[PDB]
């Protein structure tokens, strides 16, 4: 049972966005907003129609008419770029929520993958176990490419990447895993990663000589 | 105030469910709880503590013993999987929110994580670059808690842990990482990376390394 929400809103920083919530009876329930940054804990950002616990930056205003409830953020960011729920809270109890609503701050600068390669560290070789890691970090927007390769011959089974995730600062993150024996190791002259981004590619790798 | 929500909590169909947040303060706090069945408008179940709002049954019940909210279930069935949060409204203006606690009925044996924790590589130093990572594959279900330590102190700084994701033999992977400078590594006998996933703890380790 849900209260009615618009499920996206697109806009720019500087701008200012109005999330509301619509229904009939609006008018009888002090209202809430909840916050959820793509994945993670909720964020109180304000209760009982016009008031922001502490902690929340004055920005995000609140407010409500008849039949409907009304999100403000004056200077949307991107670091506001959520899940905006609105909680209705009747006398009797009864309390409901909007099926979210989708915040995407607009232009935001395309960003290349920092790609890391790194290869098994002693504990694992001395466990007799290898594992080879390729951070996907910093990039923007959430796509990338994966391919291992193995002194020129590409190794299709051994491999683990991580659909990407949004780090805090609106960019992404993605890693693979291929896992070896110190005996596929230490045999082949070098092991790459290749990482395609969009336009661009990114090829680092790791040899054996693995230093002390 | 910390609001410590572990990570997830695997019933077999029937157990009853035992969720709890264990904030620093729980004392001047009237702890809700949230609900959100795959991507949905969240659900309270519980609020001032004890208290359940309407329509809901009371098959759900909540407590706090001194500096413990615990959330309890009964006949759980496949219906009930979801994401507990613990809403710890701080008296005063102030709010505190756990963390989650996936829910899963089981449905596949319970795995434990793989958690390697790799130092840069030599490249990355020649570069002038250093990059910790911790990655944590095979668990199930999925859900982590990664932590650092350097000479064991704490470290929120940079850490950048993923989003559990389901690598192709039906269990999770994730990856964590911590960006630092060549010196600072040089400087700490030691760092540690410790995931809390459902009951067992681990933290794998390494030191600084030379050759020249």
């Amino acid at each position: 049972y849900e209260v009615t929400q618009p499920p996206s809103l697109s806009v720019s920083p500087g701008q200012t966005a109005r999330i509301t919530c619509s229904g009939e009876k609006l008018g009888d329930a002090y209202v809430c907003w909840y916050q959820q940054r793509p994945g993670q804990s909720p964020v109180v950002v304000i209760y009982q129609d016009n008031r922001r616990p502490s902690g929340i930056p004055e920005r995000f205003s609140g407010s409500s008419s008849g039949n409907t409830a009304t999100l403000t953020i004056s200077g949307t960011q991107t670091l506001d770029e959520a899940d905006y729920y609105c909680q209705v809270w009747d006398s009797n109890a009864s309390v409901v929520f909007g099926g979210g609503t989708k915040l995407t701050v607009l232009g935001q600068p395309k960003a290349a993958p920092s790609v890391t390669l790194f290869p098994p560290s002693s504990e694992e070789l001395q466990a007799n176990k290898a594992t080879l890691v390729c951070l996907i970090s910093d990039f923007y927007p959430g796509a990338v490419t994966v391919a291992w390769k193995a002194d020129s011959s590409p190794v299709k089974a051994g491999v683990e990447t991580t659909t990407p995730s949004k780090q805090s600062n609106n960019k992404y993150a993605a890693s693979s895993y291929l896992s070896l024996t110190p005996e596929q190791w230490k045999s082949h002259r070098s092991y790459s990663c290749q990482v395609t981004h969009e336009g661009s590619t990114v090829e680092k790798t790791v040899a054996p000589t693995e230093c002390s």
